């Protein structure tokens, strides 16, 4: 009964534990870690002109960390894409987010991070904004979904 | 540029200094002060299930303080109304918000607070939710407007 | 169920029979009739770049006909306002729409139509667009409300 | 412009003429034709409780026609997916939509129609409704996108 946003996804599997950051007014910074798949994933959002830190979604796997810094508000995501598949190590197992790639309205590209292994997904946005992320994390990013608004 | 909401108003006059709390997921508490007019006006928002304290828009005048606590999220505002006019010592030239009055979907009325003098304003909400307030404040609540989503 | 819009109002009384044109993409023309109150009310909407005629909410009373033609798409409404009150030769007793006035982003004012008797209502719009009207009609316009979108 | 919706995609290629049906209040019927790719694509939308026929984007090619009738408003689309790739049979090997598939909230699957050749696409919708389709059609369905609303 509170305020809601359009939500697309998830892409990824049933594994790991639900999270949902909720909705805000834009993206400032995305922080992720990666190796053979995506590990950690966390976001500094914009909330009405000031940063808001989302709950951290940390894998303790010793992965490479990266800070994607957007030129907010003039720069914003126009595409979120990536690959989903199992990672061999979880014995018998369930699809995770192997790769993420981001494009901005400025023509910047971030990534691809991880390994482009498995089934492709792609959210090209023609009109609208990413205003929040949701997903599932175990030892790593099992699934990812986006909230959108105008 | 960042996420936007439907915004109605303002009601009141061009005095004091502008402010805009922006948009959130809902309303938990409204804090105001009053006597002949509205003084202080501040809001505790809901942002994704937790409280978020908006910026204070305080008056130093010795007015009566009231704290409006809604049972969010099942309770919500379905009307905002009030009167605007000069208050003929500190706002001789421009109208301020003299009164405010809120109704909820559970049939609680809060107010009228202040004095019911001058030009009526009335926003019944048939569908949608008040997500944020903006206004103008000097020693008094010169102006107010509302951001809406759903 | 089906897609929805933010809707505000009603302004007016409970007589007459309810009607709801629904939501569209914008406004091309408003047709009304007036004398001491508003009679007829009907709209030619924009629907994805072509006109779409709303049901006619006509009155048989001997009133003056007005057509408000907007320069769509560049011209849109930014204020809907008016007055409500009972009307003397009313076989019943409850409030009707005595007057309506509209302003646009091009600084055109259409009206007041009717008489400015009774209780004032005013919807300034700072962000978003009139995408439909609802109301109540008998021999006169008993009430009026507005759907809004981005 | 006039009123807007969140728009995602397009998926497919830059061939054949632009079309955009715009936005409505939901979907009733989708009509398409298929064989090696999608040819024809047209939609009967809901508009405020009544059917509204979108513009026809017919293919002349001698393809198999199908009619997808959703039990509107209780049933609606929760996934749009498909495949894009060039089609040997046009000399222009600009990518067209080779197949589509539609799932609903009741567990119905319509498709796949056409052949599942080239790059997958997939829009699963967690919250929100498809209100509109946009695309590109020459000989065949070159590309497709969706408008979403709440
Ligand atoms: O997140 C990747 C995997 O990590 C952990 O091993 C979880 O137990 C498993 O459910 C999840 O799929
Ligand atoms: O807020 C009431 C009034 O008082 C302030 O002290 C300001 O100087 C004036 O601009 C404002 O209209
Ligand atoms: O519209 C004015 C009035 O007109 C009609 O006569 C109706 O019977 C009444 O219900 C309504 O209030
Ligand atoms: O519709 C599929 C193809 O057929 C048409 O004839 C167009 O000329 C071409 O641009 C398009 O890619």
């Amino acid at each position: 009964m509170a305020s809601q946003t359009i939500t697309v996804g998830p892409w990824g599997g049933p594994g790991g534990n639900e999270w949902d950051d909720g909705s805000y007014t834009g993206i400032r910074i995305i922080e992720l870690s990666y190796k053979e798949a995506i590990g950690s994933f966390s976001v500094i959002y914009d909330l009405n002109g000031e940063p808001f830190s989302g709950s951290k979604h940390t894998s303790k796997l010793p992965y490479t960390n990266v800070k994607i810094e957007l030129q907010f508000p003039e720069e914003f995501l126009v595409s979120v894409s990536g690959y989903t598949a199992p990672f061999s190590s979880l014995a018998t197992r369930t699809p995770v987010v192997r790769s993420l790639k981001f494009k901005t309205n400025k023509g910047r590209t971030f990534g691809p991070y991880g390994e482009e292994d498995g089934t492709y997904f792609n959210l090209p946005i023609e009109n609208g904004l990413v205003v929040g992320f949701k997903g599932r994390t175990g030892d790593l990013l099992d699934a990812i979904g986006v909230h959108m608004a105008l």
